[PDB]
């Protein structure tokens, strides 16, 4: 389900700005922290007061020297000054000047605006001439709670309405009690409107309540006393709560097949209690009359057990499409029914179980998938016929590849989301060798996001090379976990564990410099990697950090 | 199935430094092999007692110069030197000295490690103050046994339950010996961790086999004497051993139906020997009374063979949504049954049999995709109404094209792979090439490499014009089978059979160069290509190995 | 149905070789029409005897006067020159010379090859110390008439064997000659081997009819005189003859549905004469007893036109899974039938008609995705609220591209095609231009494949405008079809019809120029299209071109 994000702590500012502008003042704001009380805001009708726009106007002074002139008094404009310090309301007279050089007498509402702390923020300049969440693991665990009750009303209202301290009754009163909670739930609980990305409180919510889904749910828990027992079918409107809540009931995969497969239950359990219904409601030959024929109950007559089972076993295969002819339709009434039926069901066959074939597909998708793009590989093999020592690395890389990725494509994913995501994500990517390494420490905000950008991650499983000698050594690696060794004609000379770094200094050669030798990984070792151009280009951008980058940095083995 | 790649040999060195990860010692590593005994290790505790870093201490010669003082002997130095040769433990005292300046009292505990061949391989510095394996062929046919078998205790344990020297008995006894056998056969036979890609030995097998599929496996092989016929029940649980070895089961597109097609039949005969049992165990009007008026055997009562037939005739018509009529269920447990066999037979039949319709076109995907291909072509014919003489080469290279790659993308393959991998599946793709001519073996693996990646394959069948008169000649290409022929106005100049070379030097000109005449292919000629553009930039980064080409390497067909 | 290229007129040079390979000869093979007989082949035999290697061998006189030296007479060589000229066989003796020093003795043996025509050709240099074609129109349209035939035989043969001057017996004869002429024709028609592109004459197709598809066609077409009625079930074999043929049946789309759908035919008649068959043959109850108390004629019998039907009528219920209960399997013989039915047609039923649901989406797959793709276009319209002038704009232009393109990526196509091809189908796109204008036609085929490549074709309905006024002038445009307007503030300044070309010259100002106004097309005008970065880049490669191009090009309208 989805819940908006808070309203930011100066979203204050938006609503003075909102309400003033119904009014259509002409005023400034300017901040109190900030040293000199800069201006920040300057709406369209003090531009045409004054004449200056809003690139002179912000990040200026708000005792504002250029709007003084000749005419202005040294004591006026110092009750101006004071009254910042001072914190209260004085409407201070005094003649400002405009651009052009005419002249006019204004009064300046100095309304200082104040939190719950106790302490000036803002200066506003006006001129004239018992609480529950909806995202709450309270709430989320008590939906599948009401689903469950809900299902109670949908099987047990139908079979007490069309077939007629006992332990039955006692039951039903209890979930007539649920929904009459359920009412008193939703006034207190949040909601999730279109613009306000959260909204709380009783004033607001209420509003909502009403003039939506309160009108149905409030049919629901309106039990009488006053046979009369149609007036009970009224509960069936208590389904309509799962409707409006699906959101909820679609996270899991494997809960919506047992949505799909309980409601085509039913959906078979209302029309045989309306099959049912056809039997008694025309009773002058008909099915009820056959049935008793093959149990041997004619007239007494047969039980309840059997009129519903045969009814629901009726239901069931006309809608499923097998059609036994134990029981079949032979009055005229009975026959539309099973017409009915039939085009229903052959609707509902069809459109119901499409959609559990899709999501035995959609819950099972990383094994089908597998077996297409494993046959790739298989006809790849095959196509350019792959020896043995080759062969077990493509087997072997592939099932390693997609067991760790779940096979699923990084890169496509991260292009959806903007740059400011993305660099927060690859932040969280490589967290490892920001925070704990020597050199990043000593950067600031903007040089740790571009770094992350164009850094990558590389898993190494055991006995892969990735450099050889004699190689253009491109990349720049970082190791996390694991432990990685160098080699040179089968002769262990490095083994580099975590937190270590090996590739060549950039600022000595300014060439791509050949290696030394092989490189080796033992362990499933984690390790992540960079560019020459992609490095580089980043060092330019910001040269103070260059110095400290180069300096600071150690690498564990230089290649040549 | 998956097998993961042997541990390396130089695992070992893995192992000492976790378990001395674990005592929280402070050591280094050096290697025997080398000339000066290098270290290749050292963990963050030696540079804490030090003080100095990796970069500095890594390629140095063990004794270490730079940690002796004034304070320590000429004779105690001595005693380090004679002890790396002599190989044995020798716990010499000395005084170290740090980087800043203070000296400290220190340990030497040497302790050389050794293989089974009996020669020095490593110096070690303490400081302190009857086998089976998974993937042969011996147990893969013998999992498609197993399998044989397990049908046979689906099918005959129920018919045996449930209607009920012997020939049937003796045949049974033969199968409980057989997953007897079973258990023995997976105490020695391998596994894959999901850490350790291969493990072996009875030590660390029987650990995993118990707390996992052995406490279901163990029910399964235990027969007992002591009616009490429900007890033969249990062998249903050797099906679990199909479930557990899914992996190797999925391999082949076609077995694949089979499992699927195999287990509707186990599906349906299970269900009828279940809908027996309803007939029987309730006998005070039911369906087995019914079928003794249908055939005439009224009460003696009628034959097994009939008994077992009629109800898998019935559980088959009403899972396949037939509904024949001739059976069918009147008792309110028989209609009961037939409900729970409609609901789990629109899931079977829509799951089942959607996987079915699937995997036959994905067993026919070629010719699926072939037709749809085909489409776009013969689309694109009749929209530009193109003529014969050309109509027969899109044809006719199409249909060459798409029989030799079979329908697959070749590059979209290789784009999943990292670099390390595509220069080794196209080291192996221009084998012809790399070994057999004279330029490219006086070069270093890393040239290999780096040329392989850059190189094409470019299949010519009969009677195509690779390049034309006065064409860029971009390309320069290599020829492995085949023969080529090079004309000018229809004259046969060239005849350009295997291990032939044509184009341009690159030297001589230094610019895109026109070519002489036309060039045709006579036979299914196998060729490989490049470019200057991707050449030139290859033999920038290797200088001597430019030198060594452009010498060596003598083109047949110059161009101009 | 594919069929291959046929043989170049210069393969018979292959096969010459291929010979000679065989012997292990050292030869070479010189031209005649060309001016002083170039070599054009040299095998590795060749180069191990002289030293030489083929660069510089190839493309020097076959005379070798490098081969001669100090040991050679004038005499000798006298009569290998005259040899040439003469034209026939003569093994002239004398003494070469390799390239290190050492001399050897040779005897010369110049073949001339020569044509049907009377004319030498070659020059080989010998050293030692009634008939059909596949794909005609004829055969084409016999395949179906075949295929008619043989559904003839699919469902005649059966009826006759099962329910068993005549009109029946005459028209059944008439088939078994057509098969047995069927057999004659396929030792005189073509096909196409893997290797050999086309191969005819009856020396050559014998070998690959006899051990193939014969020995099956072999048994259809021998009929006996010799009840024994059951021989007849041999002439099912026919049926095999589309199967090895299903290429040319699979070609269009409609005719695809009637395959599949007259076999659901024939596999419930063969399932009907099947399931007559197990009624007669047990006859001590049955299905055929049970017939004759439902319609009056119980036991004479009841009448074959019945017998027939109410067979059919049944196992299309079956194998349809409606199951209608008129009939229904009693006995155990039935019973089993029936499951056989029920199982394979739920494998049939899931497999044909799922066949069958796709081929009628890929039959209307330009419907399909047309309605899919412009749902996109309603949504991207909703989503910005496009107002009308530039509704109307995208919905015409949508429709027209499409009806114009029948949903179909043009460039997607090429791509699969390599550069020889492509710059040929462009070729013909641009056949307009390039043979009919004036400046192209003074050109080089590398130069008009050249440019084909980086031409477009841009459709422009009436009322598009293609250019505005002070916009970069990227293109220079051609028009073939329909009639430009060119315009500057609603003044209707030109009139470009067919053959006329706009834009602006390259030659004077090297810089992008601006337009002069706008240009709007009237009628569908077919135009086509350049840019300044492609076509500048085409004249730097072709000097000699680029002087005869501006000078002879003449642009209607200069645009500044």
């Amino acid at each position: 389900v989805r819940r908006g994000h808070v309203a930011p702590q100066n979203t204050f500012l938006d609503t003075i700005i909102r309400k003033f502008e119904g009014q259509s003042r002409k005023f400034i704001i300017a901040n109190a922290r900030v040293e000199n009380c800069a201006v920040i805001y300057c709406n369209d009708g003090f531009c045409e007061l004054c004449g200056y726009s809003r690139a002179e106007v912000m990040q200026r002074p708000c005792t504002c020297d250029f709007l003084h002139g000749p005419r202005t008094q040294r004591r006026a404009a110092a009750q101006i000054a004071q009254a910042l310090l001072g914190a209260e309301e004085r409407k201070v007279e005094i003649a400002f000047y405009r651009k052009d050089g005419s002249c006019f007498l204004c009064l300046v509402d100095v309304v200082p605006v104040k939190n719950e702390d106790g302490a000036v923020i803002m200066f506003i300049l006006n001129f004239e001439v018992w609480t529950i969440l909806h995202y709450s693991p309270f709430k989320a665990v008590w939906d599948w709670l009401i689903l469950l009750l809900v299902i109670y009303t949908a099987v047990f209202t139908p079979y007490s309405a069309a077939f007629l301290c006992q332990p039955l009754a006692v039951v039903d009163l209890i979930v007539d009690i649920m929904f009459i909670v359920d009412i008193l739930i939703n006034f207190r609980t949040t909601y999730v409107n279109a613009n306000e990305e959260v909204v709380s409180h009783p004033g607001r919510i209420a509003v909502h309540y009403f003039k939506g889904w309160f009108l149905i749910d409030m049919v629901a828990a309106i039990p009488f006393d006053l046979l009369i027992g149609l007036l009970k079918t009224a509960r069936l409107l208590r389904l309509v709560r799962v409707a409006r809540k699906l959101d909820r009931y679609s996270e899991y995969g494997a809960a919506v097949l047992f949505l799909l497969m309980c409601t085509f239950a039913l959906i078979a359990h209302w029309l045989a209690c309306i099959w049912y219904a056809i039997g008694n409601m025309e009773q002058p030959i008909g099915w009820l009359h056959n049935l008793g024929d093959q149990i041997g109950k004619p007239y007494g007559g047969p039980s309840i057990k059997d009129k519903y089972v045969t009814a629901l076993y009726f239901t069931f295969s006309s809608l499923t499409s097998v059609g036994f002819g134990n029981v079949s339709p032979n009055t005229n009434s009975e026959k539309i029914f099973s017409i009915c039926v039939m085009l229903i069901g052959s609707l509902m066959y069809a459109s119901i179980f499409g959609n559990v074939s899709a999501i035995i597909q959609r819950l099972y998708s990383g094994t089908a998938r597998y077996h297409t793009q494993m046959l790739r590989v298989r006809e790849f093999i095959r196509f350019h016929q792959i020896p043995n020592p080759l062969r077990q690395r493509l087997e072997e890389y592939f099932q390693h590849a997609w067991s760790y990725t779940n096979g699923i494509d990084m890169n496509a994913v991260l292009k959806g989301f903007p740059e400011c995501l993305q660099a927060d994500i690859c932040l969280h990517l490589n967290r490892s060798l920001l925070q704990h390494c020597k050199p990043f420490r000593g950067a600031t905000k903007g040089c740790l996001r571009a770094l992350a950008m164009k850094f990558k991650t590389t898993h190494a499983p055991p006995g892969d090379t990735l450099v050889h000698a004699g190689d253009l050594l491109t990349a720049l690696y970082f190791i996390s976990r694991g432990s990685i060794e160098i080699l040179r004609g089968d002769v262990v000379v490095a083994i580099l564990g975590k937190n270590d770094i090996f590739g060549e200094p950039l600022n000595l050669y300014a060439r791509p410099g050949k290696s030394n030798g092989d490189v080796r990984a033992l362990t499933y070792c984690d390790l992540h990697k960079i560019h020459r151009d992609d490095l580089l280009e980043v060092l330019d951008m910001y040269p103070e950090f260059s110095d400290h980058f180069w300096s600071s940095l150690e690498i564990t083995f230089n290649l040549r």
